[PDB]
RNA sequence: CCAAGAAAAGGACUGGAAGAAAUCAUCCAAGUUGGGGACUAUUUUCUGCCGUAUAGGCAG
């Protein structure tokens, strides 16, 4: 991470909210515009599922309580 | 129905050797403790005979 227009950001979300000052110094270091087209998909793609888990893994910790009358 | 439920830290071991604390010295001067006073009371222990006897032994 680092601060960027005075807020907290980091490189992943800069290319996937298509931040043109980064492509241009990034296509300016070398990267082919054909190759930055493909990537901002691929690294967007990454970000767009799986933020919960399925299942309740077998080594977490479970405790049960009250709550609303019922347990 | 507890950041829930279960749990063997164990086995071994050489701190050693040697040494100089020393020399000197003035606590002094003065000083009013005093005045007054019940251990006996509702006590318990008297009266005699023997014996040279304030010795020693006895009845009531």
């Amino acid at each position: 991470s680092f601060r960027y227009r005075d807020d907290s950001t980091n490189l992943a979300l800069q290319l996937v909210a298509r931040s043109k000052t980064w492509e241009q110094a990034l296509i300016g270091l070398g990267l082919t515009q054909q190759q930055l087209d493909i990537w901002c998909q691929l690294l967007a793609s990454n970000l767009e599922n799986n933020t919960f888990p399925t299942v309740v893994s077998p080594f977490s910790k479970q405790v049960r309580f009250l709550y609303q009358g019922n347990y």
